């Protein structure tokens, strides 16, 4: 970077020079009229070069050389180190007349040299490198460089970005490092301040901080911070927060830019000498799949759900989870912690939590948080595990949610949220078809599943084939008498038997429709995951219609599963009894267990005497980050 | 793509299929309780292979092979021609029984194939391709790949766009053609519809026309359009309008959807069978540099301005360009041409037209068009050559525009022209300062101007050390009485001389200030077009500094200039008389002349008989666009 400073007509001429830069000096201006020669002087920390016409040559400390004067004639001046108190950096110009070996004047410059670099973690190792020279710019890749903040939306006692008041120092660690680096002598001269700054448009974007006291010196209502300067080599410590995630009209990037600002005059501005600039990334807000190692089991329910309790107890004592029981609020539906929760995470090089998207009904430390239809529900919101479709390769898995058909005028989920989904770039929503179901969640129709032993999972899809089938066989059989719901007393004089659903002629046509709105499905799912029929399980599942023509389940949707690793918690469906064992759970068993995954069949629904198609419980599994590093990515151009 | 097709237990499934697609197909579920074994029959045109767990083999027409039935067995079905009324299409199953041969039920699937392709010139020639398999995408750059838009700013006769009706038939022409093109039998089967559709979100982007009488089908208020189905070979053409230029939050990019819907029932929403889709990109607005060819010259002034005209008429008469003339309107002020109007143009394969933003202080064909301070003004719009900069190439220059320091709390051109600027992308503008001008427009101290006989171009700078080093020399020389503003009547009594300049020590130092405003602005057009001291050149300026501290010029500034290729008309300067020649004119000839820059000196200020800063003429030249096709840079990503 080149800078332009000019000797003065006939006037000395002190300038601060930053080090990274250097000057290209007119000393023609300031000769006096009529001078013909120059020849310069200059101190031992100060290299000059004539360069005329685009031809430099350095020149001595104390040499007699003598150029002709010429606009064309220029000086370049160059320092390779801080000025100290012992230096005195010059550089001096004498002018001469045709007649005469004489100056007949006399200008000069005299340099402070200093060190000012704004640094930041860019290489994403964790720690604050020196003047990273990629550090203003921000590429996606394993090459890719600049560096990561994190939202903070931690709480330790709203969220801790709320505010612009720090308290626990424990706060930043899950802030970002920028340390501006300065090497120079006792004091700036005179008329020189060194300034922080950010735009205004992102003063809502980030805040800023400097250390048993922590001062918020630039976010919301500041836009800059007069920077004290400390001689010799010396290191101030800042600490930076996101305030909030990638959204509509907001990418994720942010600025920090430090100044070396020199006073002119009164109501002059102060001219920026040399401006040095950093950029962040805030980190993305990511979803789990359920191939991911899972963590802790949070499950919601009625306190005496009994059954229910001890079911989930016994299934996670067959594994290394923790479980979390919650039980209903008054502000929260009955599946809450599955459909009004759901369990992400933030990483930076440096740091990661797991982060919440919470969305109550009505309504910690280093777990962070956050018309209407059923469609905006997070049980309609789930993630594939990481797939490759025609060479593109998705590490992260893609973002599902479940919404109608463009022209239908149905239900889709609201606006904000898929916009906040798609923002966050590096799980690539995709939209499939739940608005045939009342409920309208993908997770009534859909689920993965790893495939114990190896690296490959599984995609569960319901099937109402696939019952249909299955009934129509234990029928033949003799089964037909075979009784549904046994033990549910409040579904008891409603005799349902194999027969009676195979006869009623009605369901058979409105579940022939369901299997083409799951085939539908099927379809996008195939081609936008980059599946086969290899890698799909059918599960029968049947549904009743409602007024809209909207399917509610028959019988327990087997396909909203706990998956922990190899142990599935499956919802017990209560289907017809054969041999004493029901042929529904002995179906699933022979489809799942020949590939090493283990069968826990739960019964939620007991407590209530009846399934009319709403299940009461709710689970959530938080897991394991994926190992993959989410800046390692590269996602297509926006 | 592979699509779900299931046979029916036991009703015969009738299903279009759309060519590009294969069916994978369920024979199992459709068998009778307890059948064992499964054979099938099919057409000529269709093609089927029994799949058994994941291997395929291709099946005659008329074989008694059998298979067991399996829900892991099923068939792939393909078909590479569309049916015609000859056609019947046919996969026939049977099945069977453990004991015997004879089939105890039969399942059938009766097809009709049809070809749906919606194509668009893709590959950027000018001509619409058959179905370009990268038509849904937008790729950037030589190798880049998807269809291109055009604004229709156009008027024949608001704008063309500002509408949905079409009636020139010239309109078209302006219009980006898309072609749906099918094939199949006389007609769909029942239950079927083809529809045409965008997003709301895309409504207020685009409209697109079907032609004596040109229909609009999509556009405001039409998000959808039913197809009317042709048999045979047959091919729709439709014409698509941009509606507007990217901006902020509009990256450009639209799409346009074909599906095919298959009725279901009453109150059922239509089952998109197959969805085709383009991707349009809409032009941006593009400037043109100093360089670039002139084509028509226009200027604004007073009718009596005689000296103006004529010797404005007498510059481009040395030329091959055309002169407009304009005189003054009630709402609009002196320089209006050059400040209130600026050229540009748009450019897609097929056609492209000049452009004119329009911003009228107060307030055709194949020309189309579109708090406040002085900085919204087009005097502070300008844009610099092709340029390359550290390894980074800018093949259509870049934008220029004057702006304030960030803490300085001063003027900025408002956010709406900044964010229309940068949303073009493929000028990726810069922010000089022009701020410590009175007017503040970059016009008023820079320029570019080509090289003649080369490639090269030089930089312009207004220049106050230069004045006065100059005028320092004509004292020296014994010419300090020298007087300027000769034949200026309204400025004789000031008698202003070289004496009286040099003498006045306050102008001295208000314009040390300013060469100081002018070199920052050197450094930054040094750093971002990545220019060296070899490609400026400085000429003499001066200013008056005005209550708020900022400049009027003294003298009129010499850098506004009209480039009309080697031939320059530059404002004349009214300098002191040496030897009965202007001292500033001979300056300027010294050093543009020897680079082969041939010097017209065009007074617009004599009939005014003063000059206190302001011109009260403009001129602006509309040039060619760049030989290098916007589409074929690859723009930094966003
Ligand atoms: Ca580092
Ligand atoms: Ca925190
Ligand atoms: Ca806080
Ligand atoms: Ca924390
Ligand atoms: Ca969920
Ligand atoms: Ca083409
Ligand atoms: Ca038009
Ligand atoms: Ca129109
Ligand atoms: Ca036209
Ligand atoms: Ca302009």
């Amino acid at each position: 970077r080149e800078r332009t400073v000019r000797l003065q007509y006939g006037s000395r001429v002190e300038a601060v020079y930053v080090l990274g830069t250097y000057l290209w000096t007119d000393v023609y201006s300031a000769a006096p009229a009529g001078a013909q020669t120059f020849s310069l002087k200059h101190s031992e920390h100060v290299w000059v070069e004539v360069v005329r016409d685009g031809e430099a040559e350095e020149v001595a400390t104390n040499g007699k050389q003598r150029w002709l004067l010429s606009p064309s004639t220029t000086l370049r001046v160059t320092m390779s180190q801080a000025s100290t108190e012992a230096s005195s950096d010059k550089v001096t110009v004498n002018y001469y007349d045709e007649e005469g070996s004489i100056p007949i004047d006399q200008a000069g410059l005299f340099l402070t040299a200093i060190e000012i670099s704004l640094d930041v973690d860019a290489d994403r190792d964790g720690v604050v490198e020196k003047n990273n020279p990629k550090k203003a710019s921000w590429t996606w890749g394993p090459e890719g460089q600049g560096a990561i903040l994190l939202v903070n939306c931690d709480r330790e006692t709203k969220e801790d970005c709320r505010d612009e008041k720090v308290y626990s120092k424990e706060d930043l660690k899950d802030m970002s490092q920028m340390i501006l680096r300065t090497k120079g002598p006792d004091r700036l001269p005179a008329g020189y301040e060194i300034v922080l700054y950010i735009s205004m448009s992102d003063s809502d974007k980030v805040g800023v901080f400097y250390v048993q006291r922590y001062i918020h010196i630039l976010g919301r209502r500041k836009l800059y911070h007069v920077v004290k300067y400390t001689g010799g080599s010396a290191e101030l410590l800042f600490f930076v927060e996101g305030l909030c995630f990638p959204d509509e009209g907001f990418s994720g990037l942010v600025s920090i830019h430090v100044s070396l600002l020199e006073y002119m005059a009164q109501d002059i501005p102060l001219t920026p000498i040399f401006t040095d600039t950093v950029i962040f990334r805030i980190a993305p807000w990511i979803m789990t799949p359920n191939i991911l190692p899972p963590v802790s089991v949070f499950v919601c329910c009625m306190k005496d759900n009994y059954l229910f309790l001890k079911e989930v107890k016994n299934l996670v004592e067959k594994t290394n989870c923790e479980l979390k029981v919650c039980f209903q609020y008054l502000n929260r539906g009955d599946r809450w912690i599955q459909d009004e929760i759901e369990f992400g995470y933030i990483e930076a090089p440096h740091k990661g939590f797991p982060v919440v998207l919470d969305s109550p009904r009505d309504g910690g430390p280093d777990f962070g948080y956050v018309s209407v239809t059923s469609l905006d529900s997070f049980g309609n919101l789930e993630v594939s595990p990481p797939v490759t479709v025609n060479g593109k390769t998705y590490p992260l898995g893609r973002i599902l949610i479940g919404s109608s058909f463009p022209l239908s005028g149905g239900r889709r989920m609201t606006k904000v949220v898929r916009d906040f989904l798609k923002a966050q770039q590096v799980q690539a929503p995709v939209e499939l078809y739940s608005d045939w179901l009342t409920v309208g969640h993908v997770d009534e129709f859909m689920s993965f599943v790893p495939i114990p032993g190896t690296k490959k999972f599984l995609l569960l899809m319901a099937s109402t084939s696939a019952c249909y089938k299955l009934f129509r066989e234990k029928q033949k059989d003799g089964h037909g008498e075979a009784i549904m719901f046994k033990g549910l007393g409040g579904m008891s004089s409603k005799r349902i038997t194999i027969n009676k659903i195979l006869s009623n002629e009605s369901l058979v046509q409105e579940n022939l429709y369901f299997q083409r709105c799951l085939d539908w499905n099927r379809d996008i799912l195939k081609k936008e995951l980059g599946l086969t029929e290899q890698d799909i399980i059918d599960l029968p599942a049947l549904f009743k219609m409602d007024e809209d023509h909207r399917a509610r389940a028959f019988f327990p949707n087997m396909v909203n599963m706990i998956v922990l690793d190899k142990d599935l918690g499956i919802p017990k469906p209560f289907g017809p009894q054969v041999e004493e064992e029901c042929c529904l759970e002995m179906h699933v068993r022979g489809l799942l267990e020949p590939l090493g995954l283990e069968c826990t069949f739960i019964d939620d629904i007991s407590a209530y005497h009846k399934f009319l198609g709403e299940v009461h419980c709710g689970t959530n599994v938080r897991r394991k980050p994926f190992t993959f590093k989410w800046w390692h990515m590269v996602p297509s151009r926006r």
